[PDB]
């Protein structure tokens, strides 16, 4: 199951808390909880700004140029996508991750009223994609939402654990909570 193997948030949180001044800046700019940004950093890279994955996600918030990067750039009115170089810059990385969270929050995920579930929707949508999250409820965006609103955090987490194709989906929520406890 997804609680396995357990995760000790403390050190990843210890190194992620160092960027808080930046997360506060980025968070204010994009209307995003600075701790949520910090939680993702901790879960995604453990706070190393030079992090590069197998799938080729970059930096502190582990952004993929060709998806989240492309999306933020489009939100800005810019063509193309960020270079790997930009994304290793902590500030560029964090602001762009925060921008991506606001994009999710005001696009695909618009409509979640319960902010605790919403914060759950965001970590799963961030790490595995919004559409992937939504199609576990229905192929229609608005129907998927109305269902989501009839759940409490514990229920939404249930549904994720068994109706979400990716096994890691529910584990991000767990790591999340492990990260918020460690703040
Ligand atoms: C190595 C290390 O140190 N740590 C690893 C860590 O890297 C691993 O996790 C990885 O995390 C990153 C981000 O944290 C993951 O990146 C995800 O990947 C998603 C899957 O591809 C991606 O979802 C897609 O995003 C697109 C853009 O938003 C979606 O397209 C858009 O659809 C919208 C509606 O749905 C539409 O309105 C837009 O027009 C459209 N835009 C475009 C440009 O297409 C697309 O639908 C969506 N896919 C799905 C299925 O929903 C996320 O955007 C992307 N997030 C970010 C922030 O980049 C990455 O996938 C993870 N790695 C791997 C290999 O999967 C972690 C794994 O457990 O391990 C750590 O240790």
């Amino acid at each position: 199951d997804y609680t396995n193997p357990p995760w000790n948030a403390k050190v990843p949180v210890q190194r992620a808390m160092q960027w808080m001044p930046i997360s506060q800046k980025a968070g204010a700019a994009w209307g995003v909880d600075p701790q949520l940004i910090t939680a993702i950093i901790a879960i995604q890279s453990g706070g190393n700004p030079n992090a590069v994955s197998k799938s080729n996600a970059i930096g502190l918030m582990q952004l993929k140029a060709s998806t989240s990067g492309r999306d933020v750039y489009r939100r800005m009115g810019w063509s193309g996508e960020p270079t790997t170089s930009e994304l290793k810059n902590p500030e560029r990385n964090i602001s762009m991750g925060a921008a991506y969270l606001n994009i999710l929050e005001t696009g695909p995920l618009a409509g979640i009223e319960d902010p605790k579930v919403l914060q759950y929707a965001l970590v799963v949508s961030y790490a595995n994609g919004a559409g992937a999250l939504l199609r576990t409820f229905s192929s229609d965006r608005k129907k998927a939402i109305s269902k989501i609103n009839d759940l409490d955090a514990d229920e939404f987490l249930e549904h994720v654990a068994r109706n979400h194709p990716a096994p890691q989906a529910p584990r991000y929520i767990y790591k999340l909570e492990q990260a918020l406890d460690a703040m």
